[PDB]
């Protein structure tokens, strides 16, 4: 399995099981995200992971595609019956992700 | 305006207007487009913006987000009482696009 593959499986895996310590095997202290315009840095993102988890909130993979070091995944959020689908756009260079987008949908 | 922002503005305006001719201000010979899998490259790209204006397909943009050189977007995309969305990510680098992804949502 190619490195690009692992840490999109690491990321999707750390949203799924809202696993700080699985998402910081796939960022850098300079990785950004935006969740829909608000900006997290670094130990930030992995601070949001772990919201994640206490909130109770679902994230399920419905679908992606990848071209070159961009990934685009199509999920499911899920919190107490209100439910959403969000796209979450990486980049990953050299099993490190720099960048990631989440807008729901 | 910042040049990451006029590429940005290109690329929508490209696809809104199915015009080439802006979509090759702002692509390079190995940019790479994945449409829900089907891979593009270069001037491939190109031939795929002349396909939406030969089809009367119409892209409006309904919204988007930025985190360093990633942006995502969504849009509908409207053929003939058929309509969908899409999200769309691209990376942009010194005002160039390197890969583009969209997604039927």
């Amino acid at each position: 399995m190619p490195e690009e593959e692992k840490a999109a499986r690491l990321l999707i895996e750390a949203l799924e099981k809202g696993d700080p310590e699985l998402m910081r095997k796939v960022i850098s202290p300079d990785t950004k995200m935006s969740v829909n315009g608000r900006l997290f840095t670094g130990d930030e993102v992995v601070e949001a992971v772990k919201e994640i988890q206490k909130r109770g909130i679902v994230i399920k993979l419905v679908s992606y595609e990848k071209a070159g070091n961009l990934w685009l995944f199509l999920v499911t959020v899920k919190n107490n019956g209100q439910e959403e689908k969000q796209a979450v756009a990486i980049v990953v260079r050299n099993g490190r992700i720099k960048e990631v987008i989440a807008m729901s949908i």
